[PDB]
């Protein structure tokens, strides 16, 4: 199999159990689907489906394991009263592909299906939920979400940290908010969870439900997230300029750096789809500069060109501790560190080559800011689409997730104390082993 | 879920057990490779209740992998293509993909391209054939195509088996529809009659993502990125005119993936037709009328295999812009000036580069059909289902087809977005 | 040299003489640039500067001819007053890529060099400005187009066709416009000067100033015009996925029907970007279908692909009168016909190819409605800067062209009676030659 | 115009006659075409005062074409090419197409490719020189950089000519800056001394568009369309975060043509900071406060031969980052959170694929080299002025270079888009 799952350095589980995977609900269903018809009735659930957590059988076969997950869907009776509720929508952590296309589908679905009375975007992350940024929040309706799809980055601002919980919570009450979105990574959730709570403590009826992003954060879970496919396309678009110049240059090296801080998920998939990477780093994958240096002279053997991808998770072990804003581990530039080892191993055998030239390209920004793919609005909508279904029935403290292709629902403290992370032995790395430089 | 089944209109079984799901091999693995799990067919269960959750269904489905222990010895393996059917993105990928692993993760002894489809397998394209080495394949995937050409009709499984016998092909790769793969079986079917250890596996392919045991095909994602461009377009011109319609033909013989997903992505059609949902031209006028009662622009997604009560079908893409026209001639005077412009972008969408990420499912299927191959399997194809990989016999594959389900989320977001009749 | 100047098959006029390129320039220039300091005053034209229409010597150097243009520039002093001047733009004709740049430029370059009063924006070409039209013209301000050059077509909208001359000066007036900007081509210009003449006829201070697109209609003057860039860049890509199909079939055929009316540089220049048109049929070289199958024949006779580029303009010859809505010669369908002589002529010798598959792509609207280039953001929005330039400084009856790199002022009249046409005997089409089959 | 003429680091000439302009040709033009008109420099005269306009400048410059007798003996003919300095897109088209055109318009006698410029000339390098045929450059348009490689730094010229005359070379066409093309001469020069009947031709390199007697150089374009592409990213970055700082990093060692035209079909930057301009950390600093005075967002394009007073340069991209974080951090009270991100593109720029036009160019560059070679031209290199192409002595090309005009239509249009001072 392609992955794993393995414990987060930072969980707040320690073990998870059927419990820990209970989705939390708002008291009470009250209201019909303002969409459901006897005709269409067949659409809307009325009890909790499952699937399993893990499809793998023992030897009707049954799970190796216990654990079960709740099914995303649109359901016959709902929590809020929909001409009467707000829904808030902030999002926080660095920008991803496809922010907009989430923002505007969180909208619409309020807005179209659900008749809801209005929808507010909080400005630059949770700063728009403080006392002094709530003065900045903003209405969004139909007209100002049409074509925001159509661009990177997010409307609604965002920003690294958190805020003082009461003063988020006091925001949400003053503007009327029954669902907040909060669609970001690791640290977004934290907060989300946070928020959940002090609103549980002041019996406040608000559901918040995260929509989540990965490829810039410590989160991984799902089989895919919002905006990875766009960051693999414009990956092998920096792979293919780093290939042009390795290969123009004697004895050329062609470094692109790519995101991944648990996970090498995106630099193993640019490296097999651009089927021109040499040696492909991971954090999977940590080895010693020594070995590096190693691939790359067996490269350079009988070759004069080298590309080398690198996820920024790697080599972290390599030198010089926290975290930041966001409440991701601190990094050091693997990407300069990496490229300056190159250039020192390569001056220190001149001799064997003659000349040799190190290029650096660090394409973050471009596959970052970059606007989504079709595939990846049509995923951003589904999700947003069923995070509204989901959190107009009372859905609260989890976030949607994609697993075994199917949106399922998981509680934030389970989503934050695991991570999907390569498997070296698994069909995908294989690949890449394959395909680049062997050390036997 | 999205999608739904349908007997195939060609279908070898018409139910399933447990043993019409196991891959058959070739006998015996004798050599080391140089260098069986099961996954659930519906990993739901029936509820919580206390202590591991049982699948509601009995089936259980092969996953693909490298083996340990190989049928063929890998030095002297002979390794043959062939793309049949209609070109989609990708195929080249799969070539690519194909021959550089058994050439560097397995060193087979040659590996061989038949051209045309089956066509280059019979006694007179047999002549064609090419030596596919490293350097004639390192850079194919930056095209569309195939370059080993493709052909749709079958050819007589006497003569290509005398050429695989002749050229000595252990492993025959057949990349192409349920068609291509029926063939592949009769091809098995009289290699093994004549004692000949040869291996027949294919690759499945389908723009439509038609295929059944799978939930997405290569070209698939490639053709919803350039569909909604396709889209782009008609909305450009449908929203530069006065009561200007937009009609956009979009693949999908029997089922509608495409233009759905391609509705949804784009969120600028207005009216999508696909062949699970025909519907009268009447209505179309209907809901046409109702558009314009609010609108000055009208995009209509059309799939291949609608309206054909308006071997295959006609082209309803041209039949259906001749009665737009005709439908608003008659009402020039609710519609003073009116405009309509039909978009075909079919060739466009086949026929270009797959994106990145389909280059990586072609790649990775392709490995995987290698590794499966030369640990014995056969007369099967490989798939990927519930985000794995898994091996599934042709019998079993070509006796279903996936199709829309209009009560899945992903039509019920098509509705939304859509003009509604009520 | 890559083209040649003939006279239209319509002309206005059947002579050009240094006065009919002379720009008429409404009378009185009584106010100073509201852009010009002591400081800049170094980048205002006082005089009007020419350029040769031929810089070819006789053998300083004498031109070959005794032609001269008038070079767009912003002038120091102008004709209307800023601050009071209303500006209208409408456009007509065929969708292309670069409308939206253009509306966008004159607007802001309206609003912020000249502080302009008032910048409106009439809807669906002409029909905008009849009496029952006028009803939606639409008010054009910063915010509405701020972002509209990312989107093909035009916001404004278009349709082919004049309307009543005496109604559409009636709502100028009614509007108080003193520029007209029209932005089209052929058909476009002729009722732009009859508007214009109709306002001189009343003794309206109105300027009526052509901004030119001719890819998709007949006029073809500049050596560059907006939208042509875009168009060839997707041509190519039509001629890719052509080649692809005709490469992946025994003896298969890739038709792609390319635009030009009476010029063949789309198809000229796709062809050798592309580097993979076996055959290219221009309107310059009208050649039987005899001849067309004998290049097929050859091609075939060591190759199984062959890839067919042809404009629309070519083979008129070949069938069954009159001009269009626009104004332009009415076409038959050269792609549609050539498509079946090909499929006729291979049926008839299905001896000579065993199996033989003709593939048709026409991808005109893919190219009609693509947003433009960044180079043709570029072109489009100095082509817009410098008509409001000379519009504000009086030029009227005029277009802004481009010739010898450089930004020209044409009356209508001429630009309507030339054609900038394929030189056959041209380094450009010397390339084609070089690529495609030859007969000999 | 929108460029203006200034003494180039290294002139040869400092005045220019009309002699200068002549192109040298190889003696005698005995062979036939297997199948000197002018232009005027200056096309402006001096007023309609009746009867044919003379020009305002006395020179004239030769146009390139297809000439009826020419130099070398076509079947006869051995062809060289190197590629030098830093890549640009269109290299590729560069070396595809000089090689189709001697294969197929005069069927020289072979064609060949040294590796990694002049290195590849000497002694040493001369051993990896390769056969450029159909077959090897057909599909190389498809790619970034140069197949062949390339280098900085010049060689010895006695060993070049070793190797060009060892191999027989007729024609050397040296694809690189106006570096390459100096040595070109001194290459031309040692062979001429010889008595080897070799012409030596260039085709101009430089992303920059900074050479002379042009008006546009390939891949130029290309780098227009990758710079807007990131400035979209750094507007996207900027506008994402509260008192976003987003500083994009363009091609241009002395000219800012490509921030220029990028700034203006962005319509995005807020900020451009070219050579032609350098100015103050101060002054930047009080343009951006400027913007955050009515904006939360800002966008910063500079030139990487900008602020070099803050063989070549260093790093203003980081410098430059790196005070806008300390003229911000200094000034935390008044903006509370600021966010800085730098994009540096450069590689992406000049690495990938040409654009279809660029394309177009490169390949007319190319074939018109082979034209005016074959017919004898050499030290000299081909160029495009007025929309004509033309051939142009390398000591008059490399003698002055193009700038911005901080007067001409091109400039004033950033500097109305861009926040002004007073
Ligand atoms: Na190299
Ligand atoms: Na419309
Ligand atoms: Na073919
Ligand atoms: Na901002």
């Amino acid at each position: 199999v392609t992955s794993k799952l393995v414990k987060a350095h930072r969980a707040m589980l320690n073990s998870v159990t059927q419990e820990d995977l209970k989705v939390d609900r708002l008291p009470g269903a009250d209201y019909p689907n303002p969409s459901k018809k006897y005709s269409s009735r067949t659409e809307f659930r009325d009890k909790t489906d499952y699937i399993m957590y893990n499809p793998r059988p023992r030897d009707n076969p049954v799970s190796v394991s216990p654990l079960l997950c709740e099914l995303a869907a649109a359901r016959s009776r709902i929590h809020f009263n929909p001409t009467e509720t707000t829904i808030g929508i902030v999002t926080c952590g660095g920008i991803c592909p496809g922010l907009n296309d989430v923002i505007r589908s969180i909208t619409l679905t309020g807005i179209n299906v659900y008749n809801v009375k209005r929808v507010i975007g909080f400005r630059f992350g949770y700063w728009g939920l403080s006392k002094k940024g709530s003065q900045t929040a903003i209405e969004l309706h139909r007209g100002r979400v049409t074509n925001i799809h159509h661009y990177g980055g997010t409307i609604l601002g965002s920003s690294r940290g958190p805020q003082d919980p009461k003063e988020m919570v006091d925001t949400l009450e003053r503007l009327g908010v029954n669902i907040l979105f909060t669609v970001g990574g690791d640290g977004t959730q934290r907060g989300a969870l946070v928020i959940s709570q002090e609103a549980k403590r002041r019996g406040v009826d608000i559901s918040v439900f995260g929509v989540p992003k990965t490829i810039d954060n410590d989160l991984s879970f799902s089989h895919r997230t919002f905006g990875f496919q766009t960051a693999v396309e414009k990956a092998v678009q920096a792979i293919r300029a780093a290939y042009a110049e390795a290969v123009s240059a004697n004895y050329g090296v062609g470094v692109v750096k790519l995101m991944g801080r648990d996970s090498g998920f995106i630099a193993a998939q640019a490296a097999v789809a651009s089927a021109q990477a040499n040696i492909c780093l991971v954090p999977e994958n940590p080895i010693s500069e020594q070995e590096v240096m190693s691939l790359l002279e067996r490269r350079f053997c009988h070759s004069r060109s080298c590309v080398i991808i690198v996820a920024e998770g790697f080599g972290q072990d390599w030198g010089r501790g926290g975290y930041d804003a966001s409440g991701n581990k601190k990094l050091i530039d693997i990407g300069v560190i990496l490229t300056e080892k190159v250039k020192a191993f390569l001056k220190a055998n001149k001799s064997r080559y003659p000349d040799s030239t190190v290029k650096y390209i660090d394409p973050s920004y471009m596959i970052r800011a970059c606007p989504p793919s079709a595939n990846d609005a049509l995923f951003c909508a589904t999700l947003a689409t069923l995070a509204v279904h989901e959190a107009m029935a009372g859905a609260t403290g989890c976030i949607i997730a994609m697993r075994h292709n199917n949106y399922i629902l998981v509680p934030i403290k389970v989503a934050t104390s695991v991570r999907r992370v390569l498997d070296l032995r698994g069909q995908l790395w294989r690949q890449v082993r394959e395909i680049t430089v062997d050390l036997g």
